[PDB]
C-alpha cells in the first residue's frame, strides 16, 4: 500500500485499538496485503515482535476496506456474529471499512469438502447458523428477488466484443423468463424451513484453523456474510453440495475447473444430513430408525431441488459480473458451466 492510506491505517489502528496500539508511533506499524484489488481488499496490520502487550489486545489484526441501508444490515450482522462467537471479533467500524480478529488459519480446497470429518462439521457449523435469530425481514424474498433483479440486468446487457455476444446470445436462448417460472413452480412446491442462510457456503469462505487440524469436530469458522439472509434451508444446503463441483484455485483462464462428477454421492450426501439434522432440531437422535429416515430421503429431495437455484442465481450473477467486475474470472464460462449443469440436474431429477 502506498504511504498516504499506510498513514490512514496506521491511524485506524492507533485510534481503534487498546493497549500498545495507543502508544505506538508511524515508524512501528507493519501493514501488508493479503488481497489487494478495488474492493472488499485484506490487510494484515501487526505490532514488532519487540513491543511488549499490555492487556487483551490482539498482536495482528485484519483491516477490510470496502472500496467501492445495505451498510447497516451488514455492519449488525458482523456486530451480532461476532458477539455470539460465531465469527471474527469486531475491533473497529468507521465509513471505509472495519478491523477484525485476524483468525490463523488457511481456506479448505474443493477437494477438502468431501472429507467426511470436514463436511460433518460444516454440516454442524451450517446448522448453527441455521438457529441463529436475526434482527432482519424473516420472509424468503432474498432467493427469487435476487433472481428477478439479475435476470432483468441479464436481459439490458449488450457486449462490444464478438466472442461474449455469442456466449449471451446461447444462454438468452435457454429462455431465461420462462425458464425461472419453471424454477419458482417446482420450488414453491418444495417444502424447506426458513432459517438463518448464509448463502454462499463454499470452500473459500470456510477456515480451517490453526493449531486445530488434529481436532474431530472444532477445525473450521465460517466467514464471509456478504450475501447471508433469511432464506429456504433447501438453498443453502443445494448451495454447498453445488461447491464440490467448481474449484476456484486454477491458475489460467478461466481460472476455474468445474468436475461434475464431484457432486456428492447419496452416500456423502446422507452423511452431511445425518450432522445436519442432529445440530440443527437437538431431539432428531431420539426419533425411531424409520422416522429418521423418512425425513432425511424427503430433505434429500429438498435440498436436490434447491442446488437447481444455486444453479441458476449464480449462472445469472455471473453473467452481469462479466460485464462490470474488475476481477481476472472467466465468468462467461462459468455462466454456461452453472446452466449446464442446470440443464443436468433438472434430467437427474425428472423434472
Ligand atoms: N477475519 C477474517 N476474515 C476473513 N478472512 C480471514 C480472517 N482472518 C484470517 N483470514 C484469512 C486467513 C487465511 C488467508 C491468509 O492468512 N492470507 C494471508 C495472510 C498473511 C499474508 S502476509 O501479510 O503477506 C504474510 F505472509 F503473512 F506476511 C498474506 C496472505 C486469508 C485470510
Amino acid at each position: 500500500p502506498e504511504p498516504r492510506t499506510r498513514r490512514r491505517a496506521y491511524l485506524w489502528c492507533k485510534e481503534f485499538l487498546p493497549g500498545a496500539w495507543r502508544g505506538l508511533r508511524e515508524d512501528e506499524f507493519h501493514i501488508s496485503v493479503i488481497r489487494g484489488g478495488l474492493s472488499n481488499m485484506l490487510f494484515q496490520c501487526s505490532l514488532p515482535d519487540t513491543t511488549a502487550t499490555l492487556g487483551d489486545e490482539p498482536r495482528k489484526v485484519l483491516l477490510r476496506l470496502y472500496g467501492a441501508e445495505a451498510m447497516v444490515l451488514e455492519s449488525v450482522m458482523f456486530a451480532i456474529l461476532a458477539e455470539r462467537s460465531l465469527g471474527p471479533k469486531l475491533y473497529g467500524i468507521f465509513p471505509q471499512g472495519r478491523l477484525e480478529q485476524f483468525i490463523p488459519s488457511r481456506r479448505l480446497d474443493t477437494e477438502e469438502l468431501s472429507l467426511p470429518d470436514i463436511s460433518a462439521e460444516i454440516a454442524e457449523k451450517m446448522a448453527t447458523f441455521h438457529g441463529m435469530k436475526m434482527p432482519f425481514n424473516k420472509e424468503p424474498k432474498w432467493l427469487f428477488g435476487t433472481m428477478e433483479k439479475y435476470l432483468k440486468e441479464v436481459l439490458r446487457i449488450k457486449f462490444t466484443e464478438e466472442s461474449r455476444i455469442k456466449k449471451l446470445h446461447k444462454l438468452l436462448s435457454y429462455n431465461l423468463p420462462l425458464e425461472l417460472e419453471n424454477l419458482r413452480s417446482l420450488l414453491e412446491s418444495t417444502p424447506s424451513p426458513v432459517v438463518f442462510c448464509h448463502n454462499d457456503c463454499q470452500e473459500g469462505n470456510i477456515l480451517l484453523l490453526e493449531g486445530r487440524e488434529n481436532s474431530e469436530k472444532q477445525k473450521l469458522m465460517l466467514i464471509d456474510f456478504e450475501y447471508s439472509s433469511y432464506n429456504y434451508r433447501g438453498f443453502d444446503i443445494g448451495n454447498h453440495f453445488c461447491e464440490w463441483m467448481y474449484d476456484y484455485s486454477y491458475e489460467k483462464y478461466p481460472f476455474f475447473r468445474a468436475n461434475i462428477r464431484k457432486y456428492p454421492t447419496k452416500k456423502q450426501q446422507l452423511h452431511f444430513i445425518s450432522s445436519y439434522l442432529p445440530a440443527f432440531q437437538n431431539d432428531f437422535e431420539n426419533l425411531s430408525t424409520e422416522e429418521k429416515s423418512i425425513i432425511k430421503e424427503e430433505m434429500l429431495l429438498e435440498v436436490n431441488r434447491f442446488a437447481l437455484a444455486s444453479h441458476f442465481l449464480w449462472g445469472l450473477w455471473s453473467i452481469v459480473q462479466a460485464k462490470i467486475s474488475s476481477i481476472e474470472f472467466g465468468y462467461m464460462d462459468y455462466a454456461q458451466a452453472r446452466f449446464d449443469a442446470y440443464f443436468h440436474q433438472k434430467r437427474k431429477l425428472g423434472v
